[PDB]
């Protein structure tokens, strides 16, 4: 129905997006900030948007993007943690310690992450004296029940405003394990990244060898794909969901198994498109064609699952107890009408004889996975339906249909060679070089003087891309060393190739001491790099690799890539910064639209450039601009980060669009110090789309598949 004026709804330090044809909105904040007091607003029948309220229901005059905090532990049994603060800022560290007589499991040291979650696993102090282990208290939750004898239970509770994910109750079972799965508390801003979801789903569905799906000997598997099309998932005849599912089917087929598929879409009533009992339902290619053909057109989930039950049911056939069943539900709402769908899951577990025998519980024979999409999904309800299995995750919440698609594109990219450009798997126990495998450190030794330390990016097995200003003609190759993958070993180089138009010394006679135009160089290594989990290439602009990374058709041009990667907007990008051996991603915004001119003009504030009459003489068409307070407070590069890649993270892949070149002011660590970061604190980076003929030439034997560079 009627629409609401957007006057006055702006959020300080953030933006918003419209949902449900203008009837709702969601606020959007930079990395490390969340919308206060509310994630979403609804358009009211008055023409005004819903009021901004806190928990206690105090009106807030103005919405703001506020620093994320990780929750303080409510309690820690049989030990102490420290430091103890009301709340923790991103990158705060605590540590956990047991009392005498108790032994620590889980993570001793934990760090508050950019997503509002503590790193690692729940710390537990246990004396081994219970029938069951001490189940622990995940940070953010409160536990009721402190006896761990056989058949005792513990219950968990979240704070007002938050929602519990996982088991609200766990029960101590014969053999010494707890039923259900470890809980966590979800705040309104929290989403799972596609990379996290891709690792969590795969490691739930499969066993590790490569990976495999194990069935019974002479054993079967049925997969039920259920799509709630009541809201936006049905948009464009389920186009998004079809992409996801095509990719899922393709991934499952990689494991050599031939499952039977069911396909059901639903809203008020269910539609069965493919039935598991069909002669062709185990033909992956046939099922894929059927799925691609489906179309649209309240949320009756109970009925959708009753369509699933009817596909299952059957006195019973041979090998009924040999089949494992996987339900996959995709939803952006799940506000159920027509009854609680949970009772149907109960009926299913009766049918499959699950939970009916203590000596043979048969939990392996059913898995229900729920993928929630967007800010409007009912979190209690998606969790209620999803399986609860120890050390497994079965409930996901992603931002977007685009992000849901990214989950399955990542899963498809997993088995590809390590040469796959700008792909990073979300290794659970990975370090900094598992998260930025392309990162190179460059050192140059200079007699009686400070050594140069710069950054670069691995672009092929022989090449590291960096800035030219890290080197002069006087630097012999033996003085220059490169390290990759966080290894002590520093690698010998063959040569440094400078862009042929680069000349720091200008322009010096014209009154300009440093001229950074064309500030790019390639280091050719002496020896070929062996790729691995901590050493992998980043994607470069205008190559076949990037077309594929962006999920685009093979006829895609370099102009099409530029349009996708550097449109005339404020572009979300990132660089990697090192602080005390740790690498952290710092999100920045490239001013490539109306703000470009004002970003560029701030160069006059740079030292040496104060007398420059015409700013274009120092800021050339080769340059990209980040920094400043508009639209957002951008972080700035440190001296050590120079030459490093400026990166766009799109479709689960990392594409380097720039090289970190020079900055207006050194203001780096006003970060955790304050700040007082000036509004004219800009960083200038060399745009790689502006030096492609040189790149394509130098890297011509590296098998990168460059497109037309002119
Ligand atoms: C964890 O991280 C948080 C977030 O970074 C951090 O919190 C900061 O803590 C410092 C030190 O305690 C605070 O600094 C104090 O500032 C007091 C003035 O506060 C008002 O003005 C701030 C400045 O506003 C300008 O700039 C900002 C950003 O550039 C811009 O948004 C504004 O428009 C404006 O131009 C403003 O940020 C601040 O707003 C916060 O707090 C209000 C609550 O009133 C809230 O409405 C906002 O949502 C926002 O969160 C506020 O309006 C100043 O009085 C004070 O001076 C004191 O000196 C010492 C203590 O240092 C004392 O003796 C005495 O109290 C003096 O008054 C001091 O300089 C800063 O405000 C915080 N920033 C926040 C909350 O955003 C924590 O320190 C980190 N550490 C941990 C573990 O908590
Ligand atoms: C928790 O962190 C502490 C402090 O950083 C770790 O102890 C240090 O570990 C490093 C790297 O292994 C050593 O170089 C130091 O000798 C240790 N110094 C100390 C005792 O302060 C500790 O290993 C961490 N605990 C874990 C991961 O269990
Ligand atoms: C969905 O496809 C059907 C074809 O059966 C068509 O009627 C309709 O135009 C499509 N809807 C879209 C693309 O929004
Ligand atoms: C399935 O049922 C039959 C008959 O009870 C039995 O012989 C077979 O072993 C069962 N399979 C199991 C235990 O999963």
């Amino acid at each position: 129905q009627g629409s609401c004026s957007l006057e006055g709804v702006e959020i300080k330090g953030g933006s918003f997006r419209l949902l449900q044809e203008g009837q709702a909105l969601e606020y959007v904040c930079p990395s490390g900030f969340y919308p206060y007091p509310v994630q979403t607003r609804t358009c009211r029948s008055t023409g005004s948007w819903s009021t901004l309220k806190t928990q206690d229901q105090k009106t807030v005059r103005k919405a703001e993007c506020r620093a994320i905090h990780c929750p303080r532990p409510h309690d820690f049994e049989n030990g102490e943690y420290w430091p103890r603060s009301p709340y923790y800022n991103v990158s705060d560290e605590i540590s956990f310690h047991c009392y005498d007589g108790y032994t620590l499991r889980g993570s001793a040291n934990r760090t508050c992450q950019v997503n509002g979650r503590w790193s690692g696993q729940t710390a537990i102090c246990d004396n081994g004296a219970g029938y069951c282990s001490n189940p622990g208290i995940p940070i953010g939750t409160r536990k009721v029940g402190s006896q761990y004898r056989l058949e005792d239970s513990v219950t968990y509770h979240c704070s007002r405003g938050l929602t519990l994910r996982g088991s609200q109750r766990r029960t101590c079972q014969e053999g010494g394990s707890w039923s259900g799965t470890e809980p966590s508390c979800q705040d309104s801003f929290m989403y799972d990244t596609p990379q996290e979801v891709a690792e969590a789903f795969l490691s739930s569905l499969t066993e590790t060898i490569k990976r495999k799906i194990v069935l019974d000997p002479s054993g079967s598997m049925n997969i039920y794909l259920v799509l709630d099309g009541s809201d936006s998932i049905g948009a464009s005849n389920f186009t998004g969901a079809k992409k996801c599912l095509v990719n899922l089917i393709e991934k499952v087929a990689s494991y050599g198994v031939k499952p039977r598929y069911g396909l059901v879409t639903y809203a008020t009533y269910p539609k069965i498109w493919v039935k598991v009992s069909e002669a062709d339902s185990s033909n992956a290619d046939w099922v894929t064609k059927q799925l691609n053909e489906i179309n649209y057109e309240g949320t009756n989930t109970k009925k959708a699952l009753q369509a699933v039950y009817s596909m299952m049911s059957w006195v019973p056939p041979e090998g009924w107890n040999r089949t494992r069943h996987v339900i996959i539900l995709m939803t952006d709402g799940l506000h159920n009408m027509g009854g609680d769908p949970i009772t149907v899951i109960d009926e299913i577990r009766d049918l499959l004889y699950i939970g009916k025998d203590r000596k043979n519980p048969r939990e392996d024979y059913l898995d229900v996975y729920v993928f929630g999409v967007g800010p409007l999904v009912n979190q209690v309800n998606i969790n209620a339906l999803a399986s609860k299995k120890d050390n497994e995750q079965h409930v996901f919440k992603v931002k977007d249909m685009e992000n849901l698609e990214d989950v399955f594109y990542q899963m498809i990219d997993e088995s590809q060679s390590l040469s796959l450009c700008g792909m990073v798997w979300e290794h659970r126990k990975g370090t900094d070089y598992h998260k930025q495998p392309w990162q190179a450190k460059i050192s140059v030794i200079r007699p009686s003087k400070g050594h140069e330390s710069c950054m670069g990016a691995v672009v092929s097995e022989y090449f590291v891309l960096t800035a030219a200003h890290c080197f002069t003609v006087d630097d012999k190759e033996h003085s220059i060393k490169v390290s990759v993958g966080g290894e002590k070993r520093d690698l010998e180089i063959e040569v440094v190739l400078f862009h042929p138009n680069y000349n720091i010394n200008g322009k010096k006679e014209a009154g300009i001491p440093e001229f950074y135009d064309y500030d790019v160089a390639l280091i050719k290594l002496k020896n070929k790099l062996k790729y691995g989990q901590t050493i992998r290439p980043i994607c470069l602009p205008c190559t076949e690799g990037t077309t594929r990374a962006l999920r685009l058709p093979p006829t895609t041009t370099c102009q099409q890539q530029k349009e996708e990667l550097l449109p005339a907007q404020d572009i979300k990008a990132l660089f990697v910064s090192e602080e005390e051996k740790k690498l952290t991603r710092k999100e920045v915004y490239i001013k490539n639209g109306d703000k470009k001119g004002s970003c560029e003009r701030d160069a006059q504030y740079a030292p040496g450039y104060d007398k420059v009459k015409d700013i274009s003489e120092v800021v050339t068409p080769r340059f990209l601009c980040t920094g400043g307070v508009s639209p957002y407070a951008d972080p700035n590069t440190c001296r050590g980060d120079s030459g490093g890649p400026l990166i766009v993270h799109k479709r689960s892949r990392f594409i380097q669009v720039g090289v970190i070149s020079w900055g207006v002011v050194d203001v780096c660590k006003n970060q955790k110090r304050q700040k007082q970061v000036p509004a004219h604190a800009r960083d200038f980076h060399i745009n790689l789309f502006q030096v492609l003929p040189w790149l394509k030439e130098k890297l011509q034997d590296e098998d990168l598949g460059f497109l037309a560079a002119a």
